[PDB]
């Protein structure tokens, strides 16, 4: 897709900084709800009626 790169080379090291924010919790999967939405929001992501 002919898109805007914001940075420069691999930069898959503040993806090791989230993961820092107390995210997994012990047992069970709390990952599907402050997480999901957002699965959804790839989803509801195509409702953008190009109207400028």
């Amino acid at each position: 897709l002919q898109s805007r790169p914001e940075p420069t080379a691999p930069p898959e090291e503040s993806f090791r900084f989230g993961e820092e924010t107390t995210t997994p919790s012990q047992k069970q999967e709390p990952i599907d709800k402050e997480l999901y939405p957002l699965a959804s929001l790839r989803s509801l992501f195509g409702s953008d009626p190009s109207s400028q």
